[PDB]
């Protein structure tokens, strides 16, 4: 439910995801080394690709890949609650069932101008919890993409740097604009209304130090996704769009770390993709185990907890 | 700099604190038992007294307690940047060093009525970043002690459930004024003026289920202390009172926890009180050693990292 | 219901007013020179005394004087739908009937403070659209009398320079205060809560030029009051104490001018109390009948259009 | 620069229009009958046409129509400070002066749908204070013609109920689309901002009561375009597309009336376009003298001061 791209100097990208939901959305982290052969479970039509970039990513069950990044920097958030109109499967065209669509963006490219490109081939066939997908680099480029009337539309360029879950992405913009006119310090919307947090977010995005230093940059892109989360159990039914934050993520793109926060528990702590065997020859597919409401706590580099598991099914056909 | 009790069903009640500050302010945790004999460090007439609670405490530089909580469950934090007009001290009059305030507080009292009532008749007078004093308590109790023409000014009720440290009291409840009238679903401010926060606070606080069940009243709580922090690097100098937020702190009343979050470092654990040795008989001064900015990781139940140490010394002469 | 004092240079002061109510309020404007004889109405122990000031006056129902100006540069506004608890009339002390309160006031003194002065020494009881009065005069000085628990409350400063008929007048400087801190150029509550009134009110009051052209400043001031005139017919039953504007008033305490408008009717004129004869000696009583919504349309300098009729008698027995 | 459009039922539609700009805008009335020849003023290819519509207009400077309605009950408001780009004049093409823009399009249409038709297909090139053009209709039909990259373009539907000078008419909609979240007697944005002025017209326009009755909707359409004012000599150079509101105009649409008001002066009436004489066999070109800040006071139904005078002559070459 909100994200963020801050671009500081030198390469110094990052970008932080909060995830919005009603209940319990069973995440665990998982690792997944390069060469893996895969399938996007929609029947006998399936897309089929063998991973090309080793990753780090966030389940939604683990029956699904819902956040995460790869060694070559490229970043996928998978949003939940939008407004989506998802094309009719005849069978005939390949096929990739939604659960797999970020996993199959980070395997598969290294940049958003890359993932775009191909993404407008006609091969794109999603399946089908609502989700729609944004995507970031380390260049700081980023896009999302959508299903509207059940058409594939995406928005591409460097200067979208902040998305919600709700509305469609070309009406998010249409709610920000009044607070283009009106300084940051002075006033800003403070409710948990998708609109507000995409303000604060992109004023506080812009308005973070550009100066190379990472444990600040980092420090001042948590505090801000931090800002835009949406407290805990506070929201009522009367705004079905807005859900407690559940969990948040940080992603250094430089230096290719993935940092997880839990709401639910006090437990924070990164996985350092410079640190993983992410081969064909040897690395293995490896697991987090988070537990429900990420019980089961860890810190600081959370590497050596990481244990050998075989990979989950995607959901599907 | 921002604070802000909680009251559930059942004596689940919980204060929650943010530190704004501009630079570094060098805290470590600290134990201290029962039965110390402490001094105000306020020269040949400091104030003397025996700790009767035993405490678990934040320092402000290891040489003063900024934070804290007793084994009664009385709550202490230290506001800083406040609008403060001090007495002048003559040296006649039992003094107390401003550093140790809040510790002479947890030292010697259990319920935030019993120091009221104490602080009134006006056993000391305060000798001196500028300080003001906010009490809670395990009955949801609340009072806060500023100097206002160099005169203590205390006020005391549970109705006064949020705090932040700009302007003075009295202003604060002038300033929430108007958003008493808007419907916190439909409008907060969002910005990082104490106003703000206050405004935030008092109806986020206010809207957290009052049900028992204290894993998820600490979720809504973090979440919403995290809230009202203020991001860091952000606030520029055109806005003096506001201060990026270094860390947070969450008291559980009931259950005896101290909860601890870095901004500057992915760094959350807490201390449990009910598994430390506060009798004189047999309990040790111990730090729990944090570092710069927090650097030293400690996670979950992080009461075996506390090491005994010889206590600092109070600053003040 | 909304009332507010400008102050320029060079003893440039004007009060400005914009009447609130459900319905028609019969106004009718009146001229009554210099030492008329005048009963409080309020039974046997009615308050006496001789006009010494000459005023015009905008009445409530041809039975109350609720708005005006005497020749000394005084400005009356009596406020409708206000919070008051009038004291009981046991009938032993000189009683005044609230419908000449303000009559009383412009008739005998010629500054606010003279008439505070006189005030707080109880000279009368007054007896009893629920109605508080706002005082201003060519000094740029302002109080504004209430009733709070049964008893007389006056404020008195020339900061008070704005007030309205919402909540008591304590009540509306606390409204206020949060938008102390935001720049009227960046944001200004907009909607016809008696509050955001109060705010934009006070904005551009003291944002007026206050350089020496009456007609320039005379414009400034309409344009203000106008902004914050309640628009027509569009309060629903939801918001009790907001009502449509039906009429403005501009007093021009240097020049003795009194302006007048009404919004149900486009009519728009002054009268000149330079050019009326005020005195003892020759004086009528004089009315302009704007009839029922002001139907009767005059302009530019009115006097000529006044017709010397018998005053009207003052509700109350 | 603000108008909107109201739709009561029964056809009782209603335009109003505020003029803001920094300086005198030495507006006079005038009254054109029909069957005027017209030239645009744009050298040898002028467009030329004969006015089929009589019409009671507003002037810029007595060189230009920047307001007014026809017999028809099509009404025409030029915005000034608007973000244009005019296309190149060759010479070549049949070349209309924009000062007559409005007249044109008074003087040869009855309704909104007649002038976009015509209009889409280009008759001619504008020839060239900034300014684009607003149309409304006795159906409640209404459009907006600005040029931007050279081009024009329009928007044409019942729906856009109201307009602003700035910025251009798609990022207006935009810039608005904050406030449909929010309900209008919660918040509004209070300044004078284009944006500000737009989303407090557009809900003050819908909440107006749609009863038949005429002197009822005019009061509620003043006093909501009054609201939506700009408040005089306020404005700083720091804000440099807001200016102080000159006068305004509420055109009835039903009962063929022209309202107009001045900021500077105390100074409102009417035109009553059923007793004109708008034939070509006897009706005189008429202008009424407001003179500079419209010093010359008027009031009622000003038709009888109306005077013969030769129409002026429309800037351009």
């Amino acid at each position: 439910c909100t994200r963020f791209v801050y671009i500081g100097e030198n390469n110094q990208v990052m970008t932080a995801r909060s995830m919005d939901w009603k209940t319990d959305v069973g995440t665990n982290l998982w690792v997944f080394p390069r060469g893996m052969e895969r399938s996007g479970e929609a029947g006998p039509n399936s897309v089929k690709w063998t991973s090309k970039y080793g990753s780090v990513i966030a389940s939604g069950y683990d029956v699904s890949t819902t956040d995460g990044m790869n060694e070559a920097g490229l970043a996928a958030n998978v949003l939940w609650l939008v407004e989506s109109s998802y094309p009719d499967y005849d069978g005939k065209s390949p096929g990739l069932s939604i659960a797999a669509w970020a996993q199959y963006v980070l395997d598969n490219f290294a940049t958003v101008e890359e993932a775009v490109r191909v993404l407008e081939k006609n091969p794109f066939i999603i399946v089908t919890a609502t989700l729609h997908l944004s995507l970031s680099d380390a260049s700081g480029d980023s896009a999302i993409v959508e299903y509207i009337d059940g058409k594939q539309v995406i928005h591409h360029g460097r200067q979208y740097q902040v998305m919600t879950n709700s509305p469609t992405f070309d009406e998010q913009l249409a709610l920000n604009a009044y607070w283009t006119q009106i300084g940051g310090t002075v006033m800003l919307p403070g409710t948990n209304r998708a609109s507000d947090r995409f303000v604060r977010a992109s004023f506080y995005a812009n308005a973070i130090p550009k100066s190379e230093n990472p444990v600040e940059a980092i420090a001042s892109v948590f505090s801000v996704i931090r800002n835009v989360s949406v407290p805990y159990g506070i929201t009522t039914p009367d705004q079905p769009n807005i859900s407690s934050t559940r969990w948040r993520t940080v992603i250094d793109h430089k230096r290719k770390l993935y940092f997880f926060e839990s709401a639910l528990t006090p437990n924070v702590f990164w996985i350092d993709m410079t640190k993983l065997d992410l081969s064909k020859e040897t690395g293995a597919v490896k697991k987090l185990d988070l537990g429900a409401n990420q019980i089961h706590i860890y810190s600081g580099m959370a590497n050596e907890s990481l244990k050998d598991t075989k990979p989950f099914k995607f959901l599907g056909l």
